[PDB]
């Protein structure tokens, strides 16, 4: 008999950069009404929304998140040499295969990298996040890219009274490598089975395939149901991914929950009892809810406006689809 | 500033057991024949395929998915209560969201454990399997299920005279958790994204949305292409997963490659160079080509006839659309 090797690689990962694509064309939330019986000031005290990007016909999940990984190797001062791996995020790469992240990697100049995609609903950059820092550590790789990508606009229903206003597009990365001092805690996840039709496609697409005379699929959603279990399970999870960082409420200088709407996250950062003075991501402000890649995305904005810093303590906290939930404490990338 | 926690887990990580399971409607070469112009002994000389099953109208990729778990728990002597976390890996789930995970994490009584979809062709069961490791050593998890499945019949042109009686339904499962003694090796992956194309859906779901009783999309394949790229590259593969894990191609017991094709698995036999009596993978002769639930439902086949016993050295090897391929050595289940 004989064993099979025991490896592993460096026990200290981190998020090196991030690096974060907004499509051009700007959606207001009077555009938004054209279809619904609503308001623009409604929409904002209800949702914190004011306006959303949505990518051209032209554009994918896959493409904007090569750009995402573009800018992310470049504020990283790496090119994709460096990269040994790129995990895709997403809920809106719109084929069955092949797979988003070789494509990523061959228009990366890196084709031969491995990688896979990760869907989980919003919660798909906690689970991707730490599926590349449990691979790095295992030795699997060395430095990866975690990208989180979403075109949601054409799964909308423009008549959809409940969430047309909601979703939006959009792609950020980060690099994830060996750092000085542990960057990623570790990974708290979760999920509720049982509401998986809160946040769902309504008809299957073989189902569409057989009968194209019947409805068209679109994104349905159970908001309230959603908010209220958001609302309600948000701050335990949060408290378990700080225990296990081993990080108390008071040291966190930056919570990053998933952009889904903004009553429900300044409510689980008065559950969470951070500082009076810590940092709350908004870019759903201009931004709306962009699922897997609403995480990265408002990372990056926090960064590009100096509220926060690079080093900052930073708490992330995914939910949504399938009803799911990843968490974990980070180090600010850049 | 206070450093990040490390959280740890088990240091030698195995499969405890594998549940299949297969459709129970038979599909003969005479009856895909039925549509294209060929013959049952072409077919079975050309891929080495002589039956495969396909599932009911009323069965998905995530209900299979759940029985297969259901029995993999069965075999490991386990209920769901001892599962922290479950994969699916499949390329036929039809819903961008909810993912199938949670879906099936509910079915199985266990609604609340962690869990995401991921996709990467058919070397989904190797990343699948590398990602379960990585976190179980990792300490996010103790024990895991990792069910591949796939529901492909519904995608098939059954005019396609290339691939129509190449895909098949099913799924299985591998419990992975603790062993004495070290049970998976360590993943060798990559991909080739400049042959994203090589095996397809043809029209992406958007497009075909804005266009529903126009063609619908269909599951393509460049098959010549697949072959040479797998037969002229899978042994380097095999050789690094090997070397990865500390073990000569003289050691191993039981070759379990995805069964996408016998012509080009038995070349790999010789291509890898394998000792004469060393079990083969065959379970393509009456199963088909699985995708990511191949390499479960082969290693499940071989334990049920008594050709592999558990414990056995085996090597697998994963590969297919995105042009994505996951190999890893590991010690035989249940
Ligand atoms: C191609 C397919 C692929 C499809 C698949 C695509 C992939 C999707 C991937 C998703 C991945 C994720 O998980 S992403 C993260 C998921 N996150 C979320 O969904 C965000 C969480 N959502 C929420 O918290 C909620 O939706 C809220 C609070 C923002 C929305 O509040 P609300 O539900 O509108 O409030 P409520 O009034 O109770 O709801 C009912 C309605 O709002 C009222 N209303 C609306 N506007 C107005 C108005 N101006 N004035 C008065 N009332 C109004 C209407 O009566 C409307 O009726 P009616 O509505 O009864 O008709
Ligand atoms: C909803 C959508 C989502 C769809 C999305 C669904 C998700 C899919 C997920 C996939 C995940 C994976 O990775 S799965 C792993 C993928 N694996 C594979 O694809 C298996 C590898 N493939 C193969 O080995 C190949 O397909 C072969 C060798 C089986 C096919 O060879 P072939 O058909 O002979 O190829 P070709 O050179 O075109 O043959 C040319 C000529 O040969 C003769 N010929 C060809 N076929 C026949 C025949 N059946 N009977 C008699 N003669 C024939 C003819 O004269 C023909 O005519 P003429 O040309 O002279 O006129």
């Amino acid at each position: 008999m004989t064993e099979i090797a025991t490896t592993s690689g460096a026990r200290s990962v981190g998020l090196l950069s991030v690096g974060a694509y907004r499509p051009e064309r700007v959606v207001t939330n009077d555009e938004i009404c054209q279809h619904i019986d609503s308001s623009d000031e409604w929409i904002y005290t209800r949702t914190g929304i004011k306006t959303r990007r949505f990518a051209a016909d032209d554009e994918s999940a896959a493409s904007m998140a090569t750009e995402a990984c573009r800018r992310a190797l470049s504020n990283a001062g790496l090119s994709a040499a460096d990269i040994d791996g790129v995990i895709v995020t997403t809920n809106t790469h719109f084929l069955q295969t092949p797979p988003a992240a070789p494509m990523v990697a061959a228009s990366l100049g890196a084709k031969g990298i491995l990688g896979f995609d990760l869907s989980a609903g919003a919660a798909g950059f906690g689970y991707a996040l730490g599926a590349a820092a449990d691979m790095i550590r295992g030795g699997g790789a060395a430095t990866m890219l975690v990208v989180g990508t979403e075109k949601l606009s054409p799964t909308i229903d423009m008549y959809d009274r409940g969430n047309c206003f909601i979703f939006a597009d959009g792609a950020a990365a980060v690099v994830v490598g060996e750092t000085p001092f542990q960057g990623i805690g570790p990974t708290v996840a979760g999920s509720d089975g049982e509401q998986a039709d809160a946040i769902r496609q309504d008809i299957d697409w073989i189902t569409f395939a057989q009968n194209p005379s019947g409805p068209r699929p679109f994104v349905r959603l159970e908001g309230p149901a959603v908010f209220r279990w958001a609302a309600f399970k948000m701050g335990d999870v949060g408290r378990r991914a700080m225990d296990a960082a081993g990080v108390r409420p008071d040291q966190i200088d930056v919570f990053v929950p998933h952009q889904a709407n903004s009553r429900i996250n300044e409510l689980l950062v008065k559950n969470l009892q951070l500082r009076p003075d810590a940092v709350v991501a908004n870019d759903i402000e201009h931004t709306g809810n962009t699922s897997a890649a609403s995480i990265p995305l408002a990372m990056a904005e926090l960064l590009t406006t100096g509220a926060a810093k690079p080093g900052d303590l930073a708490l992330l906290i995914g939910y949504g689809a399938g009803l799911s939930y990843a968490a974990q404490v980070v180090r600010m990338p850049k």
